[PDB]
């Protein structure tokens, strides 16, 4: 089964990736509503998910380059504001928001 | 409990910081079953969340609880040199006390 754990400190996606990979896990990528809720359970605040549209704008993939199926975008998202928002966070209501990969948020790691 | 191993080596203070960052702790086997599980996730010698830093030869977990189950390698713990107050799980599953300043892999434990 997948197990999700939340970080205590906030950091940009690249550091979030490094943190989860340090324990041989990955940044949490919910594949369905059950997993999305499981991530909500552990994230006490806005937290990074392992999804990006860095390759092609508006084509969201997990960190292994696998195009995602399930999405739970907050109304109005993804909006790619300004210079670009190519990373994704799980808001406190469980919905998603695309944000700059360089911005800092808690991270939820996934292990199985 | 879920056990995960790090890929890089680091001293105990950094190991504690890593496990704590994801709200866990350095793995502390409470019986032979947990000891084997940690051994299996660790690909090389790794730190356990046990030390005798507070009182020499009184081994406790990182929350101050004295440990009951132990699996010391023959001749251990020997507190050699200027002192060894940290503990590692060897590749055969037995334990060895080592300097906390030394670098080893870390196995984190989560509930
Ligand atoms: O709504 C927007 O609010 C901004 C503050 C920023 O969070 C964007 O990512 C959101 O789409
Ligand atoms: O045996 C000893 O070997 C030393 C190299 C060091 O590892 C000590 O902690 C052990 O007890
Ligand atoms: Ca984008
Ligand atoms: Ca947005
Ligand atoms: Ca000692
Ligand atoms: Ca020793
Ligand atoms: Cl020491």
């Amino acid at each position: 089964k997948k197990y999700f754990m939340s970080s205590v400190r906030r950091m940009p996606l690249n550091r979030a990736k490094a943190l989860c990979s340090e324990l041989q896990g990955t940044v949490a990528t919910p594949r369905n509503a059950e997993e999305n809720r499981a991530i909500q359970n552990v994230a006490k605040d806005v937290a990074f998910l392992g999804i990006t549209d860095q390759r092609t704008e508006n084509v969201f993939e997990d960190l292994t380059g696998n195009r995602v199926r399930y999405t739970n975008w907050n109304e109005g998202e993804p909006n790619n504001v300004g210079s670009g928002e190519n990373c994704v966070v799980l808001l406190t209501n469980g919905k998603w928001n695309d944000v700059p990969c360089s911005d800092s948020f808690l991270v939820v790691c996934e292990f199985s």
